[PDB]
């Protein structure tokens, strides 16, 4: 619909870059094709497709409309066969925005290499949860989104922290607009498990080994969250929602030009949610604010400054799971799903805020440069108190453990990169070169010396959280931890033939961890990157990649000799086929992958059964482990009103001995989510449902009162979701979500400190959205 335009005649390149900007649309185009071509003047209020055909008059070019993207091409009478993976330069460095796309499949994406590429072009497993998916299914935070992510298993630590698995591993890499955060441990990463979705366009998850742009981090995956950006036309909405257990949410999102010319633009969002829960005496208030402003210093240089903020604030938090597995005498414990071992006053409140600036420049090259500046705070305030141990006892009494952690982490980042195309042996390739620097500083206080507390409670079966609050006494410990990451990376994408694209690059990395432990250094570590994509027909391509990552170990992962273990590394080997249909409106992939891990910290039983060095009382051993598995997924349009996203993943991970590890992540999983928009008489009704299935999962846990190990099993289970929206009016709509339709009662944790958490019972959410 109609937009304000001002692009005067220039290099086709600038014109195109300037166009994507002015129109809020990603423009893809081939450097060698637009070289030495000229745009025609365009001036004023016009629809974006009249505008672009006017712009290209003279140039001999054609436009392919594809949702939030246009690709531009210049056909010849010649053409000796087609280069589907031709080097394309893009106008939006983070890829195609998903908001308003109507789709559950993404557009282009730079998650793997910083190069803007399509899921077909990307030689790695890349799953995206798109803005619309989030809207239809009510996914309001990162916990909701992960639960709907193909290939991801979400399990509980406690009411205020979950765990995310891919391919054998706990995910511990998070980025924001492509900037890695520091996530070493939970001090550094307060609120990462809790980010509200209000401020994001999409969440994009790279599976495998992602050292190339994460730098130091875990195996499994990266989770990359893209912030919502401001726009050239005014728009926004208000949303109010109401669900099971006194769950009320509201949300305001406003976007547009702040000056008559359009050269300064803004976007602002606020969202507030106060909820109780099926679990007894647990409530949680969350608040978020976000502001970003964009300044055009001139048509090819943009300055962006922004801030965001989220406060997660519960009552009735627990330390570890919702209740203890065994009682005092060693019998399995059996409780209601409402049972909550946390105390009334108990809280794991977690906060986060960012201030950021970026500057981005288009070189008259076709090259583009970008500087990214970040100040992040991850903070927490955690007076935890919760029933813990082998309780109840024969007389129905129980004991509380109560400790208090408060603290803050402040992080600063610089990220700078150059991206452009270049000719080598008569053909067009592209390159990213970039360097990065991060400094983050965790500080905190711990309280465990309680003064004159009586931690028994007389009644377990009817626990209510209604116990007194202790005197924390004086700080037991002072934390001070500084991490410093310096990175340098270079990926090159060579168009070798019309069907074959070769990827060659890597990162060089320097990582120093400093503070109250002995210094942990790693100078000059190289992380390689090898990939190739071979096109088979207009539909299918095959691909292969070899990818790496490592994480220098926590300071207490030492050995026999009191030496820190060499860093936990892994390599992903992946071969696959990916298929693209309806001009990129539908994507399919089947992959086979293998993860080789080396130096995975293992216990060391023989030593630990009777230590011989008081400096390490619990030494480890650095071992090896293997993931073998395969994954299939599909997303996009199955038919005109009909969208899906679905996947299927199979895995087993062992260590070189042979034992199955991460046995709680299931060996087989399946997700399918779908909605359908009726046409004709019912064209204002959208209907939707979904299912998630997973196979057996187990833990080995020690029954201390009976001095024997036990196996705990969660039998495979289905969860079914349902959904309907009705657009009553141009500007107002009403929705309902029903989750866990058949009220399946299942577990999300067994064995985490000898405890258990139930997943959500059936729940509903009502809401109205109002678009101005
Ligand atoms: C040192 C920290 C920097 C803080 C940066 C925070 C940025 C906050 O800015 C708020 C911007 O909100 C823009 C909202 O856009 C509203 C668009 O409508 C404009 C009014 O409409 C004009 C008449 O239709
Ligand atoms: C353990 C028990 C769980 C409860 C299960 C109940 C499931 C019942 O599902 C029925 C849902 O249908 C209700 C239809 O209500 C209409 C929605 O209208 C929205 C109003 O919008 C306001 C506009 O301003």
């Amino acid at each position: 619909q109609e937009v304000e335009f001002d692009i005067p005649p220039q290099a086709l390149g600038s014109a195109l870059q300037e166009f994507g900007r002015q129109a809020d649309i990603q423009v893809l185009y081939r450097p060698e094709e637009v070289r030495n071509k000229r745009s025609s003047a365009i001036k004023g209020k016009l629809e974006p497709n009249q505008a672009i055909t006017e712009l290209l008059r003279g140039t001999g070019a054609s436009v392919d409309f594809q949702g939030n993207a246009i690709t531009i091409s210049v056909a010849e009478a010649a053409d000796s066969s087609v280069d589907l993976g031709a080097t394309m330069i893009t106008s939006n460095q983070l890829g195609t925005i998903t908001e308003d796309s109507g789709s559950y499949t993404p557009g282009t994406i730079a998650t793997a290499t910083r190069l803007v590429l399509t899921p077909r072009e990307t030689p790695q497993s890349i799953t995206v949860v798109t803005r619309q998916n989030m809207d239809d299914f009510g996914l309001n935070n990162i916990d909701d989104v992960m639960r709907h992510t193909p290939g991801i298993t979400v399990s509980a630590y406690d009411t205020d922290r979950n765990n995310y698995y891919a391919r054998g591993f706990s995910i511990n890499n998070f980025q924001y607009d492509g900037i890695p955060s520091t996530a070493r441990n939970v001090g550094y990463s307060a609120g990462n498990t809790l980010s509200d979705m209000a401020i994001y366009d999409r969440v994009e998850v790279l599976k495998g080994a992602t050292g190339l742009l994460t730098g130091a981090g875990s195996l499994g995956a990266t989770i990359n969250l893209i912030r919502k950006k401001p726009t050239h036309e005014f728009k926004g909405h208000v949303e109010l929602g109401a669900g099971s257990w006194d769950n009320y949410r509201s949300e305001l999102d406003v976007s547009g030009p702040l000056t008559e010319s359009g050269n300064v633009r803004g976007r602002a969002v606020a969202a507030y949610q106060d909820k109780h829960s099926f679990m007894d005496h647990y409530e949680r208030k969350t608040s978020v604010y976000y502001g970003i402003l964009e300044f055009d210093l001139n048509p090819d240089t943009m300055l962006t400054v922004g801030a965001d903020y989220q406060d997660n604030d519960p009552k009735g938090s627990g330390w570890s799971g919702s209740f203890p597995l065994f009682d005092s005498q060693g019998n399995r414990n059996d409780v209601s799903r409402s049972f909550n071992n946390g105390a009334k006053w108990s809280s794991w409140e977690q906060y986060t805020r960012t201030v950021f600036a970026n500057l981005e420049h288009n070189f008259a090259n076709g090259w583009v440069g970008k500087v990214q500046l970040d100040h992040k705070i991850n903070g927490y305030h955690a007076p935890l108190g919760a029933i813990m141990g082998d309780w109840p006892a024969p007389d129905n009494s129980a004991k509380i453990v109560a400790q208090k952690y408060t603290g803050e982490t402040k992080s600063n980042s610089l990220d700078i990169y150059l991206t452009g195309p270049f000719q080598f042996l008569g053909r067009e390739h592209e390159l990213v070169v970039g360097t990065s620097a991060s400094f983050s500083h965790w500080e905190g206080k711990s309280y465990w010396n309680l003064r004159n507390y009586d931690n028994t409670t007389d009644d377990f079966i009817n626990w209510d959280g209604d116990i007194g609050k202790p005197d924390w006494g004086t700080p037991s410990q002072y934390i001070d931890d500084k991490t410093r990451q310096l990175g340098s990376y270079m990926t090159a994408r060579f168009n070798v033939t019309d069907d074959l694209n070769l990827f060659l690059g890597g990162r060089v990395v320097d990582y120093r961890v400093t503070g109250l432990n002995p210094t942990i250094r790693e100078s000059g570590r190289f992380i390689p990157y090898v990939g190739a994509v071979y096109d088979l027909n207009d539909t299918y391509s095959v691909y292969a990649s070899y990818t790496d990552i490592f994480m220098p170990q926590d300071s207490w992962y030492r050995d026999s000799s009191n030496k820190l273990l060499e860093p936990d590394e892994g390599q992903n080997y992946e071969i696959g086929i990916k298929g693209e249909y309806l001009d990129g409106r539908l994507n399919t992939s089947l992959a086979y992958f293998e993860i080789h891990e080396e130096n995975r910290a293992e216990e060391d039983a023989l030593y630990n059964s009777k230590p011989t060095n008081p400096a390490i009382t619990y030494a480890y051993k650095g071992i090896k482990a293997k993931t073998k598995g395969y994954e299939a997924e599909i997303s996009g349009e199955l038919a005109p009103g009909w969208q899906v996203q679905a996947g299927y993943t199979h895995k087993i991970i062992r260590d070189d001995s042979g034992k199955k590890v991460s046995t709680w992540e299931p060996q087989d999983q399946l997700s399918l989510y779908t909605s359908y928009k009726f046409k004709g008489a019912l064209d204002k009704l959208t209907v939707g449902g979904g299912a998630r299935w997973q196979g057996k999962s187990w833990q080995m846990v020690y029954n201390n009162p009976r001095s024997r190990w036990e196996k705990f099993s969660q039998e495979d289970y289905w969860l079914v979701d349902l959904m309907a929206r009705y657009q009553i009016t141009d500007k107002l709509s009403a929705s309902v979500n029903v989750n866990n339709v058949f009220d399946k009662t299942y577990y999300t944790n067994i064995g985490f400190y000898t405890s258990a958490s139930y997943g959500d019972p059936r729940n509903l959410m009502f809401s109205t959205r109002w678009d101005f």
